[PDB]
């Protein structure tokens, strides 16, 4: 599924991400836009042989199991394919664990390079929340 901007904002808010660990909803929408263009089916391969999955591009070296990343961890205890569903619950629940792991949202490279320090509130402008 390819989400609309306000549709995704409302879904993330319903799942408890607004101000989770101090990160306003606009941060999460901005990260999703530049990680996946709001597409739950997005995948991308990393140089080390791991793969990033879903709307928040969660990496298989650490967070999920895809059966082809030798010597990787599965810290969210889920198949990576679960992160590609039209239902974002699995991606959101894993993201909560990632952002609590010490480095905050700096775990998302596109957030650090394209959202951090910008007016992220503009990503939820006009939405009924
Ligand atoms: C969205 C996504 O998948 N992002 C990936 C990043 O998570 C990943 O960065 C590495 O993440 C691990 C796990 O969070 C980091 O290890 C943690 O580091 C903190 C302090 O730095 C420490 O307190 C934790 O105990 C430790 N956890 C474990 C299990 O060891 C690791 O430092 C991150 N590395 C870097 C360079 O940021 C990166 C790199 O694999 O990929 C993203 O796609
Ligand atoms: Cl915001
Ligand atoms: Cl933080
Ligand atoms: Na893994």
């Amino acid at each position: 599924k390819v989400f609309g901007r306000c549709e995704l904002a409302a879904a993330m808010k319903r799942h408890g991400l607004d101000n989770y660990r101090g990160y306003s909803l606009g941060n999460w929408v901005c990260a999703a836009k530049f990680e996946s263009n709001f597409n739950t089916q997005a995948t991308n391969r990393n140089t080390d042989g791991s793969t990033d999955y879903g709307i928040l591009q969660i990496n298989s070296r650490w967070w999920c199991n895809d059966g082809r990343t030798p010597g990787s961890r599965n810290l969210c205890n889920i198949p990576c394919s679960a992160l590609l569903s039209s239902d974002i619950t699995a991606s959101v629940n894993c993201a909560k664990k990632i952002v609590s792991d010490g480095n905050g949202m700096n775990a998302w490279v596109a957030w650090r390079n394209r959202c951090k320090g910008t007016d992220v509130q503009a990503w939820i402008r006009g939405c009924r929340l």
